[PDB]
């Protein structure tokens, strides 16, 4: 008697608990496939990274390259600069040449 | 005696469940690596890109300054062409004040 | 009696068993909303690396660019230079005519 009724409130806790495993194991597949898609999902970022830091190092080198040819061509300037001072200097002599000859004609 | 086989009954859903437990166990042990390891990559990548994002930020920069420099150079060669114009000009003068000098000689 | 025995022993294993099912439970829980964490930070990864993708194709077009009219002042250069050349052949040339007019004076 007493024995059949603890046996009833047994049976009634082992239904429910393996209920319980049931929902538990259901719960658990369910995590260890949002776990593989983000393990997934992560892989891909670390890709995609690698990626644009690579390129980051390429626009690196690029940048460097067009520095220094952007400061080549400032010099080249510099350089055709200093030749048309010489230039007028020559211009500016030859013009005075010229009024001198000029001068000469007009004594004589 | 009935009872016994219900006892029997109720033993081994004990023992199955004691084996679900332990193996959900280990199951959720191995879950919760992984999930550590994918919090550690991603902490790795959110470096990685706020690295990146920096240098980006960087470039950006350089690329103004460059775009500026090249202007500034644009502008430099205007001023040196219209500076050869002028230089053109006065030589053509010259060359007409040549030609008429030539001819005062010649008549004289 | 001995069925008594039994059935304490049974008790204990359920109380034991419906402990280890809550702690499971909790541990569950915990890993569940350390996954959802992961899962958004992950979603925030690829975002900015979207982000910063786009950015490296606006560089790359801005160091298009920029090579490009780099080159166009280099060249622009070369006119200048090739011009100059002119200038000063005609100058030498002019140098030339004023001193033959200057022998032309001196011997008359
Ligand atoms: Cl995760
Ligand atoms: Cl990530
Ligand atoms: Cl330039
Ligand atoms: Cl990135």
């Amino acid at each position: 008697k007493q024995i059949e009724d603890k046996i009833e409130e047994i049976l009634s806790k082992i239904y429910h608990i393996e209920n319980e495993i049931a929902r538990i194991k259901k719960l658990i597949g369910a995590i260890d496939g949002r776990v593989t898609r983000n393990t997934q999902s992560i892989e891909k970022n670390s890709k995609a990274i690698a990626a644009n830091t690579r390129t980051l190092q390429q626009h690196s080198a690029r940048l460097d390259s067009q520095q220094r040819q952007i400061n080549e061509n400032h010099k080249e300037m510099k350089q055709i600069e200093d030749k048309i001072e010489e230039i007028l200097s020559k211009i500016y002599h030859i013009e005075n040449e010229i009024a001198r000859i000029k001068k000469l004609i007009k004594l004589h």
